[PDB]
């Protein structure tokens, strides 16, 4: 009954009004995700995605973000989902231990443009796709990520499917069906972190979410109970029989997970496991009046489960650097900031950068439970002329405890779109903000 | 380590000649797979796949089987993969516990047509794709299927990737890269059996295999050690990482797995778990001179692990019936045969068919280990007016112990293509066989 109940909750909510705060949360998620995408459109991964579109000989009217080109909705969702994750700057969501918006927002744009949808419905579909992935993440728990799966795509695909299906006009049956199709297209592994395959996870999840929904509307069948039982995808991913499943569903919309705990907005284009350490380092530098020239070493601690994604101690590519605490803290020490340019290959290969990276060491922080990059707390030690400065960082930057405010999000957008021609970034920012006023999503044209 | 050693073996074999029996085995595989596809091109799943192609606006020179249409190689692989598996009449491969040819052969035609490949290289790519999937199958063991995944696609994607890569000109590095990409596109679950999503598994695997290969040739990166260690996909699927992995590839090409145990060709369009039961029933009917009217009941036994895919005792769709021993034995009883028309919805819905299905029941056969529909043995009991006939069926139809010979494979092709315009089936049969003569694959045009 879990799958049936979830589709009832989603479709019933779809037919009802949704709160101003939820729509505002969704609006901000859109702006952050498009910023993240536009900051990454020159990456090789996205350029190759564009080449793929050329190779398909395909055509259509869904906008490929950052370029004056359109294609069919499936391939647009692929390209834009790739772009949304290309520099690891898009949001996280601790309930899922992953990045839901880099599949969901691309899917919503691709389908929304196709069907001529307006902003309230688009935003509502985001709210509901996030509620679905929150419910599934709660069901699955911590084991799925620890076992080597990337929940970003393995669970993200269901978010994308949900919003696509709703926009396409799915009823409960069609929605249940679409989730069944998606479950057989649920994939992505952690060993591909530090490669271009990581943004493919979200490209594929967006495309597959759109495709799964569209197929469902064509009377193409899949399992309508795919979340249920030992044979269902949740159990396969480690959901335990008992109350976990019942606990998960009890949340629904009271409050919406897009509000609480909400989407965590990244201050730096790198793995969240870097971010409490960076916050702490910068706070120490500011408070004590230290530059990196005044710091001889930094020790960065990690709770159980947190270090997993940071695969590279000596990263050699732009992608690897985002999964290196050495590169993150190294750049912070060298430049006094971490920016879009920090992980560009020319910056990464500076002799001075490689020197700074050698100032950084990792250590284990003891605990009886496991945590993630967006949860728990971090201990750092900053070594200086006058001794060691110890600090515990309790708030994750971007969480409700250290939220990104309007001014911060606007500056992120600006920085990610600095390459756009005169005036075009501001105009796009304004159009993005008009979704709240029920403007046609096709008018936005990121 | 395992991944690098496997790519070395594949590329070394690629550059060498392969034996005639390997070539023949590949040739027969192509013919069986195209037969199976051409028998299923009218299924709603394929019809929807063709609607998808129309929706993409895609174009190219990869032919779509059974229709006068061509598209790009990715979408042709998708459509023809869907078609190859649409009525469950394609081959099985015990070492993988799945259907490798329904992703491999579509990928080979799509890529081969694109690059103007000749028959010997096409057939060689098939042999090597099969050798890779045999290797991975041996490494993962029995647990993966039993845990709810469909090895047909989860492992089959690597077959398709290997062949596509080789045809596109991959070296070792690019092959290793392609596997990495493909590993994040490994998916498909058993709970979708009896729905249109099952043949999507093979369409998706074929397309993803072609895409992973293509992407690798564009310097799009994935993990180059993706089958190694606990973090690799084989361990994730239950293999024992470390040195023990190399036992999986100790006799690579000696003999080729495409020869021993070989591809198992189906005599009936349904799950293999139905097939020893049917062979037994027909033998008893023939030996004892019994028609279905002479038989009041049939008991069908299943060793541990074997019954798993037969999800439906009361199938209500064409797809469900293929996963129902009741439907299979029912149709055998009523008509004295099982054919392509047996599982069409009008035949399934016959009151006399529904009555015959009620004569069938299932039972467990004891063992300390688990088996599959292409291994072990089957006990059946046929009930007649005089008493009960028990029979143990030791050989799986299509295995080396009960192989499909040339005359039978040609008959299967004929039956699957009888709808074609007058003379075209034979013309196509001859063109398919021209691959053995190193003709250009582009001439074949299924």
């Amino acid at each position: 009954m879990f799958t049936t109940k979830l589709a009832e909750k989603v479709v019933s909510a779809w037919k009802a009004k949704i709160s101003q705060p939820a729509l505002k949360a969704a609006q901000d998620g859109v702006i952050d995700t498009v910023a993240a995408a536009l900051g990454g459109v020159t990456e090789h991964s996205v350029q190759v995605a564009l080449k793929y579109v050329a190779a398909t000989g395909g055509s259509g009217d869904s906008k490929l973000w950052g370029v004056n080109q359109r294609s069919n909705m499936f391939d647009a969702a692929f390209v834009n989902g790739m772009a949304a994750h290309a520099i690891d700057f898009d949001d996280s969501f601790p309930v899922m231990r992953g990045h839901p918006s880099s599949s969901l927002v691309p899917a919503i744009f691709a389908v929304g443009e196709h069907v001529g949808a307006n902003g309230h419905n688009c935003l509502k579909s985001y709210v509901l796709g996030i509620e679905v992935v929150a419910t599934l993440g709660r069901a699955v728990g911590k084991g799925h990520y620890l076992a080597g799966w990337h929940p970003t795509s393995t669970l993200g695909v269901f978010g994308a499917t949900t919003a696509a299906a709703l926009l396409l006009g799915a009823d409960e049956e069609q929605l249940r069906n679409a989730w069944g199709i998606a479950a057989s297209n649920s994939c992505g592994i952690i060993k591909n972190f530090g490669t271009m395959t990581k943004p493919m996870h979200t490209g594929s999840a967006a495309r597959n979410g759109v495709l799964s929904a569209w197929l469902s509307m064509q009377s193409f069948t899949g399992c309508q109970t795919v979340f249920d039982d030992a044979e269902g995808i949740l159990a396969m991913y480690g959901a335990q029989p008992g109350p976990e499943l019942f606990n998960a569903m009890q949340k629904f919309g009271t409050p919406w997970a897009i509000i609480a705990p909400g989407l965590y907005k990244k201050s730096w284009p790198s793995c969240y496991a870097n971010h409490k350490p960076l916050a702490g380092l910068f706070a120490i530098m500011k408070e004590h009046g230290l530059t990196g020239q005044d710091i001889s070493h930094v020790d960065v601690g990690f709770l159980p489960g947190v270090e997993k994604p940071l695969l590279y101690m000596d990263p050699r590519t732009t992608e690897e650097a985002k999964f290196s605490i050495e590169a993150n803290i190294g750049a912070a020490l060298l430049d006094g900031e971490v920016s879009l340019a920090s992980f560009e290959i020319e910056h990464l290969d500076r002799p001075a950068m490689r020197a700074a990276m050698k100032k950084v060491t990792r250590f284990d922080m003891p605990s009886e439970t496991t945590f993630s990059g967006t949860t728990g707390y971090t201990d750092i030690v900053v070594h200086t002329a006058d001794g060691k400065i110890e600090r515990r960082i309790e708030a994750t930057p971007g969480s409700l405890e250290d939220p990104m405010d309007d001014a911060h999000l606007e500056r992120k957008f600006k920085d990610c779109t600095a390459w756009m021609p005169f005036g075009e970034s501001g105009l796009l920012f304004d159009r993005l903000r008009s979704l709240t006023a029920d403007q046609g999503i096709k008018t936005v044209q990121p």
